[PDB]
């Protein structure tokens, strides 16, 4: 207790994110922070706009293969807002039925697979890349202001994931 205990939590995480030594452990930590609360399932999305290759996206998740196949098979990346920087009008996204009011075949399938609500972030960097994270939760309960201690920590997790993973990946 010294008016700075939240700064010290940030300092502790900054040290841990540097000690990862890999992009894999950087993202794995932020997803383990969801699993530690027994939420449901976790997800990362990453994109490398390389000039030497055709442009590509990578993504990681503990989701059921029936959702992961169905999402890929119909190419739900075309209709999902969690990868579209224009929807992040204050740098952040929240799941309500209103947000999914066009993405109804995303929400109905996600609801069935156990992704009963979720939480989402984005960042932009002058060094390049782009990246996103989202936690799902089996608690079908409302998103208000998310919860202040989660809403700030989410902006921290997206910053440090994008920062640590960018400085490891360079693309
Ligand atoms: C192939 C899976 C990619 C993982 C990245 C998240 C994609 C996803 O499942 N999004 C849905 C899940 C329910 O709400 C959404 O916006």
């Amino acid at each position: 207790m010294s008016d700075k205990d939240f700064f010290s939590w940030r300092r502790t995480m900054l040290l841990r994110f540097q000690r990862m030594e890999t992009a894999e452990e950087v993202y794995h930590e932020i997803e383990l922070q969801a699993q530690q609360l027994e939420y449901d399932y976790y997800s990362l999305c990453v994109r490398h706009p390389v000039p030497f290759t055709r442009p590509k996206v990578a993504f990681y998740t503990n989701y059921p293969e029936a959702w992961v196949s169905y999402y890929q098979a119909k190419n739900f990346l075309a209709i999902d807002p969690v990868l579209n920087p224009e929807n992040f009008s204050q740098g952040h996204l929240m799941w309500n039925d209103d947000l999914f009011s066009e993405a109804q075949p995303l929400w109905e399938a996600a609801r069935a697979h156990g992704l009963r609500r979720g939480v989402t972030q984005y960042l932009m960097l002058p060094e390049r890349a782009l990246g996103f994270l989202s936690f799902s939760r089996c608690s079908a309960r409302e998103i208000p202001i998310l919860s202040d201690e989660l809403q700030l920590k989410m902006q921290l997790l997206v910053r440090e994931s994008l920062m640590a993973l960018m400085r490891l990946n360079d693309e």
